[PDB]
């Protein structure tokens, strides 16, 4: 008589009513809405609904007969039978999977929350119980590094291909390809054009090895790629309620085994939507985080109902983070260029510039003009123009023709457009910035049989996830930019054991040859003590050699993986090196700076000693470089460094230890070796160094072939010389600063791929002290050891006692400060 329970929509005698007319009259029973209406609009049971008379319009049932008819709401057992929800159960380990027939290989589900910045879980974890329990019981990293630009289509497509955007071709939501003379838009028919989507998404990889796939939304899953769609896919429709997407994937997981997928995707637009609309710190984002947390709960609760919660491997992930934009932190190019109508500028933090007249002027247009026009125009300028090949190599953002030849690097929180007309609300949340900025860092949680429990893994890159998902599905990965085995530490039972790459030809020898003590045109500083008997000073005892190797190559010698290549090892007291007869230059030197080693200020300009182990060549003489305006030289192993005296190490002045070096770059090189290397040595109680030249004329992140390099020599004073595109440096100390680099239990690395440029316009040297800008340029141009390996054709640390997987982990690390 007081309640609608069991009498929805029926006439009553006893006071309160349960028909739609009651609301106007305000004579409804107090539980009319909860009992009779809400069930049409909600996917949950509650205390009002437990044992409800079945309603025909209800989205799911909480009626006693719901289990028989198999349409109980997912939380039925939790709420109406008093059982515990997935989130309410304590963690318990999944050593053996408990899977049905068909899942002898257990399924993997890639669940994306768009624009879930890593920080959201750091800060609001107390409000996110489900994602928090997955972290607790699973494999988590505080930060998963996205690809540049930190945008949705690029990162989603990267996750499922293991490719950098420059390689997979989806470099933004809006693109122009000049070869195609077509434009890419998400609003357009070209969105569906397979020409745009390169590489191999995992759903294709899986199909070729006989696994079916179900994608409830993912970029590319609605495109015929290598002639294939996912076995089940959905046309993107953001209006589909989240509950309906999760319920559909749970339907797919009950398909008969012959047609049931192994690889699944789930995607939600939150918290990216709220993040843009109201900012990353906002009531709206908190509410969205709680919503997606609940949807993750609905999935886990559903998997429990299906006895699949100790079967399915879940990867909960995000494309990128989110940052607070400001109208006071937006740069307009028209301030510097005027209201010109010949250029189209892509707005935001990953801003790019292209001529209007395309494809005609795309290559011919004067990029360098605008580049210099916009450089160092203000002090503490919040943007920097870059020809795409001069962007830090760590960003891997240049190979694709779809990348405009002039790009901008924006500071944290800063964005750029041509003018205020061509951009949306500047006060909005945004992303797209440098993929090492904290607020761009992304979510990763792995949970399931395949993944470890209660592990917090060090930061890794989303490009490594493709190989990981391949391992979880026992697939052979297509070729990608992940280092296979670098994430073996995340897996209970790694399926791929990596091996160090095998050197193609063993080292040729460079034996001493009796030759004249020839004139090099050098006016040596008198202090320097020349090499009085070369054959004496460089005929070393096997006892003497063991000591040198142990001090200079404590991790083994860099191995060379290039096919057509001839290198020779050169021995010295303070350093070892690999010399290329082919390019008249070392590919690498290795030396070790100890805590209390001495760095000399004594000048050593215009001083070289001939090396009788290689033929003398014109480019090895001080004469070639004397008042040469076009190129100078520099030393890999530093002459400044003496272990024996406080003077200058003469052996470092050999012709074999010099590389072509622009005068401008000497400022950087001299500051590094004089100042920084000393500080690094003191700070870390010794540091092993390996440095060398880099030739990437294709700007493709890879060492150029010898064949290619022959056509890229410059002719200077009627000599053929090869000038490095970059110089690499790899510092190595111990995690424990008590031990020196020769006896590390654990390696701490720091590597650089410094661009080799004829001016230092990059750094805006004007009215600034020298110290500041060099350190900043090194930090911007840091790189993974793996980045160095790719671009030099070298392979480091091959003689370490550590297993290979642990080395790959170390090699793929990028330091962040
Ligand atoms: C990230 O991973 C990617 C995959 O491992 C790497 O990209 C691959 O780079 C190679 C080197 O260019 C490229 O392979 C090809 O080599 C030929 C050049 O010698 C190229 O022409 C070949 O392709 C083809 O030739 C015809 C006519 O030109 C083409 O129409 C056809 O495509 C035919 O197969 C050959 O494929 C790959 O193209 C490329 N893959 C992708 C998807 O980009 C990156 O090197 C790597 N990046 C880093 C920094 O590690
Ligand atoms: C994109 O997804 C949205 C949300 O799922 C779709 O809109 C919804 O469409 C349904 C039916 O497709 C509508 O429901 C009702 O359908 C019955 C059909 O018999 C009809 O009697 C009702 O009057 C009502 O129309 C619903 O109104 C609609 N919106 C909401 C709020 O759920 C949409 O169809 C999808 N497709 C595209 C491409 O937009
Ligand atoms: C490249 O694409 C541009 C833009 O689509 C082409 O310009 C079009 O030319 C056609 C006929 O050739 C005209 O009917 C259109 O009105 C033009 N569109 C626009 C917006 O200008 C251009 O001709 C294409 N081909 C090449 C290789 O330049
Ligand atoms: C099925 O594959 C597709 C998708 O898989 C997810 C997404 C998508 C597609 N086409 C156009 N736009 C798309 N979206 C990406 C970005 C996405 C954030 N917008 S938000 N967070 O404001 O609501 C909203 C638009 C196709
Ligand atoms: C840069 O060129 C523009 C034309 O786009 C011109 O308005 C401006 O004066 C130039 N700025 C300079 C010379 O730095
Ligand atoms: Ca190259
Ligand atoms: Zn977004």
């Amino acid at each position: 008589v007081k309640s609608c329970k069991g009498r929805c929509f029926e006439r009553t005698f006893g006071n309160c009513r349960c028909d739609a007319a009651c609301v106007e009259l305000g004579n409804c029973c107090l539980d009319y809405q909860e009992t009779c209406i809400e069930p049409e609009h909600i996917w949950t049971c509650n205390k009002f609904r437990c044992g409800e008379k079945r309603l025909t319009r209800s989205l799911c049932a909480c009626s006693d007969d719901c289990k028989d008819k198999g349409d109980c709401c997912i939380n039925y057992s939790s709420v109406c039978q008093g059982e515990k929800s997935w989130v309410e159960e304590p963690c318990e380990s999944i050593n053996e999977p408990q899977c049905p027939a068909g899942f002898e290989t257990p399924p993997t589900l890639l669940f994306s929350l768009d624009g879930f910045r890593a920080e959201y879980l750091h800060t609001w974890g107390g409000l996110l119980p489900v994602i928090s329990k997955l972290k607790k019981c699973g494999t988590y990293t505080k930060n998963m590094r996205p690809v540049y630009p930190t945008k949705t289509f690029p990162n989603h497509y990267s996750i499922v291909t293991g490719l950098y955007p420059e390689s997979h071709g989806i470099i933004d939501n809006k693109m122009y390809d000049p070869k195609m003379n077509a434009s890419f838009s998400l609003k357009s028919k070209e969105k569906f054009n397979p020409e745009w989507y390169k590489g191999e998404p995992i759903w294709v990889t899986a199909k070729y090895q006989g696994l079916k796939s179900g994608t409830f939304f993912w970029p590319g899953s609605d495109v015929e790629i290598n002639g294939i769609f996912p076995d089940i896919y959905k046309m993107y429709n953001g209006s589909v309620p989240f509950e309906e997407r999760i319920l559909a994937v749970l339907q797919w997981l009950q398909l008969p085994k012959d047609e049931r997928p192994h690889f699944y995707t789930l995607y939600l637009e939150e918290p990216d939507s709220s993040g843009h609309s109201y900012g990353p710190v906002s009531s709206e984002v908190i509410k969205a985080l709680q919503r997606v947390d609940g949807m993750v709960g609905m999935l886990m609760d559903g998997l429990k109902e299906l006895n699949l919660h100790r079967c399915l491997n879940l990867i909960l992930i995000s494309d990128h983070g989110m940052e607070q934009g400001s109208c006071k932190k937006y740069i307009y190019l028209n301030k510097y260029l005027g209201d010109v109508k010949n250029i189209k500028v892509i707005y935001g933090p990953a801003a790019r510039l292209r001529p209007s007249d395309v494809p005609d002027k795309y290559y011919s247009f004067n990029y360098e003009g605008i580049a210099r026009n916009l450089s160092c125009r203000e002090p503490n300028q919040h943007f920097k123009p870059y020809l795409k090949h001069f962007l830090p190599k760590r960003l891997h953002f240049a190979k694709s023709d779809r990348i405009e030849p002039l790009t901008f690097y924006l500071d944290p929180q800063w964005q750029l457009a041509l003018n205020p007309s061509e951009r949306k609300y500047c006060g909005s949340g945004f992303h797209g910035s440098d993929n090492v900025f904290s607020n761009m860092q992304a979510l990763f949680v792995g949970y399931g049989p395949g993944f470890k429990h209660g592990i917090e893994a060090d930061t890794f890159e989303n490009i490594e996830v493709y190989n990981l998902m391949c391992d979880l599905l026992n697939l052979t990965p297509a070729p990608n930019n992940g280092t296979h085995g670098s994430l073996n530490h995340l897996l209970k039972n790694p399926v791929y054991t990596p091996k160090h790459p095998k050197e193609v030809h063993p080292l040729v020898q460079c034996p001493f040859t009796r030759n004249p003590r020839d004139n090099l045109g050098c006016s040596c500083n008198p202090s320097i003590l020349p090499i009085e008997d070369f054959q004496t000073q460089f005929n070393l005892t096997v006892a003497e050699e063991k000591i040198i190797k142990h001090e200079t190559l404590p991790y083994g010698r860099p191995r060379v993986l290039q096919k057509e290549n001839t290198i020779c090892l050169l021995s010295q007291h303070q350093f070892m090196s690999g010399y290329s007869q082919d390019i008249l230059m070392p590919l690498w030197t290795s030396y070790t700076v100890d805590r209390n080693d001495s760095f000399s200020t004594e000048d050593f300009s215009n001083c070289l000693y001939q090396d009788f182990r290689i033929p003398l060549s014109p480019v090895h003489k001080c004469s070639f470089y004397k008042n040469n305006t076009k190129v100078s030289y520099g030393f890999l192993s530093p002459p400044q460094l003496n272990k024996n005296s406080s003077g200058i190490y003469s052996e470092a002045l050999l012709t074999t230890n010099i590389v072509p070096m622009y005068q401008s770059f000497q400022v950087i090189w001299r500051y590094f070796h004089d100042t920084l290397l000393r500080k690094y040595a003191e700070e870390r109680n010794g540091v092993n160094v390996v440095s060398g030249p880099v030739f990437d004329f294709d700007y493709d992140g890879r060492c150029d072939s010898l064949e290619n390099l022959r056509q890229k020599r410059r002719v200077i004073r009627n000599q053929e010389i090869l000038i490095p595109t970059h110089f690499f440096i790899v510092l190595t100390s111990c995690k424990d600063t008590s031990q020196t680099p020769l006896h590390c239990e654990n390696l701490d690395t720091l590597a650089f791929i410094l661009p080799h440029r004829t001016d230092n316009s990059e750094s805006c040297v004007h009215g600034k002290h020298d110290s500041s800008w060099v350190e900043e340029l090194l930090m911007l141009h840091r790189a993974r050891i793996t980045d160095v390996e790719h671009i030099t054709g070298l392979s480091f640390y091959q003689q370490r006692k550590e297993p290979v997987s642990d080395i790959l982990k170390l090699k793929t690390h990028l330091p962040t400060f």
